[PDB]
């Protein structure tokens, strides 16, 4: 259905903004680039549509203000890095 | 299956501390009475499980871990008073 493209595009549109604020997650307080999106669609998901995508956008969501409550740092910042220590090993 | 004082004992020592470790709350950041959890399961919990009333669990812990990143409050009271406040109208 959705290419990667257009599944980026509704993450960094969409779900990660719906999550974000779902988290009370400020621009502030949280960044994700588009490179990461991107890996996360491949590497941890295997959709037609974007259900776990959600799930994984939720899922940073959550473990980055478990970050700010609390610990380091107080902005989270979201790297094709950083995915790996939020998300774990890649399943795809 | 469950009557409603083992799913308050599955809730206290269970689903709850289960889900503040997922959400990263220590006891000094989110605090919940029994009178809440009870509430929660009698007003806004149909089912013979703990399925939703895990679900409500971790709707509270995101509720309360927005507060502190960031608003209102360092340290969440639920209370059968703020249950409202996280769930709206109890679904009963």
């Amino acid at each position: 259905g959705y290419t990667e493209l257009e599944k980026l595009h509704i993450m960094r549109d969409y779900l990660l903004p719906k999550q974000m604020e779902e988290h009370g997650l400020g621009r502030d307080k949280l960044q994700m680039n588009e490179e990461a999106m991107l890996k996360v669609i491949r590497q941890y998901t295997r959709e037609a549509g974007v259900r776990n995508l959600n799930r994984e956008a939720a899922n940073i969501c959550r473990k980055a203000a478990r970050l700010i409550v609390s610990g380091e740092k107080k902005r989270v910042v979201v790297t094709p890095k950083t995915v790996e220590s939020l998300l774990g090993k890649p399943r795809y």
